[PDB]
């Protein structure tokens, strides 16, 4: 009851469904879900509450954004995508790249994160360092996600659950390495990963490894580690939150 989501025309959902099917299927065939994933995560991640500034309102289609030291790459997942979004006006850039984080969860094998359509394209970016430090800790991500965000423990705990894709490029963050073996599969191997400790091979930042110290996050670790549905239930739950904030508020 914390959302009430707009009404939008029966051409606009049909153009939702279309070029979900679109996304869907140039996401697996192109191997991208993991840049998608990030794509839409950092398009959401910026909100502050305080302000209502940032959020999912489609600013990552500017450049000034782009260049956030944070975004580097992402100028490719906007590039990638664009041969779609002009086959579908009249979507927001703020709902398609919503949609292709959706999608990518979906097309890696994760749970169906509901979809609602609305999102306006904002004119203005969010200043650039409101995402979270992979070098700090506890404090700074209940900061982050819960100060600026408005997400809850739980939240932070399933959303890190993300890492389950893709991995880090030194061109682009600077660190590098893949956090699971299967970065192209959508599970809880993250958290498996995170409690057995380092190895040959694998990733872990220290965002990841706070997870494993604080009291409150490490107990859902453990219930991720063990059981892959309890941990798809509380992602779509927090995966839904991200993508909305800011967006559709009662
Ligand atoms: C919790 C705090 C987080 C930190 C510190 C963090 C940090 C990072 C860093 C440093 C990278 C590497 C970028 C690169 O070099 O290509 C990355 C990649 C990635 N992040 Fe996170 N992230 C966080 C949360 C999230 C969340 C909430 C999600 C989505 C639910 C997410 C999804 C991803 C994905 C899928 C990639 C891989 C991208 C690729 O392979 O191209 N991250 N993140
Ligand atoms: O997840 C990603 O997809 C592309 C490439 O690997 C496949 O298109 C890219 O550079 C990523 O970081
Ligand atoms: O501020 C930043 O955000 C990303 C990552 O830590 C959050 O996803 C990163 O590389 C930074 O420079
Ligand atoms: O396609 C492009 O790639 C470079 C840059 O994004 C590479 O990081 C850029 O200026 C182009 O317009
Ligand atoms: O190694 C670690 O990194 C985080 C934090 O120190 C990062 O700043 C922490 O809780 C760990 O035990
Ligand atoms: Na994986």
């Amino acid at each position: 009851m914390a959302k009430s989501y707009p009404t939008v025309s029966a051409e606009y959902s049909e153009a939702v469904e279309k070029a979900r099917q679109k996304l869907r299927a140039l996401i697996a065939e192109k191997s991208c879900a993991p840049l998608m994933l990030r794509l839409a995560w950092h398009s959401a991640g910026t909100f502050d509450v305080s302000s209502r500034t940032g959020g999912p309102f489609g600013t990552m289609k500017n450049p000034a954004e782009l260049a956030h030291g944070a975004n580097a790459g992402l100028d490719i997942a906007v590039r990638l995508l664009e041969p779609i979004k002009e086959e579908f006006p009249i979507l927001s850039y703020a709902d398609f790249y919503q949609l292709a984080g959706v999608v990518a969860v979906e097309v890696t094998g994760g749970p169906q994160i509901p979809f609602h359509p609305g999102r306006e394209d904002k004119p203005q970016p969010p200043p650039e360092g409101r995402l979270p430090d992979a070098t700090k800790g506890s404090d700074h991500l209940r900061q982050v996600f819960g100060k600026q965000m408005g997400l809850s423990d739980q939240d932070i705990v399933a959303l890190s659950g993300g890492h389950t894709l893709g991995r880090c490029h030194k061109e682009r963050s600077g660190f590098e390495g893949a956090w699971t073996s299967n970065p192209l599969v959508f599970d809880n191997s993250y958290f498996k990963e995170l409690l057995s400790g380092d190895k040959e091979g694998l990733l872990q930042l220290p965002s990841d490894k706070a997870l494993l110290s604080d009291p409150a996050f490490r107990p859902l670790v453990d219930k991720y580690a063990a059981d892959e549905k309890a941990f798809f239930e509380d992602y779509k739950e927090a995966h839904l939150k991200l993508s909305e904030l800011g967006f559709a508020d009662a």
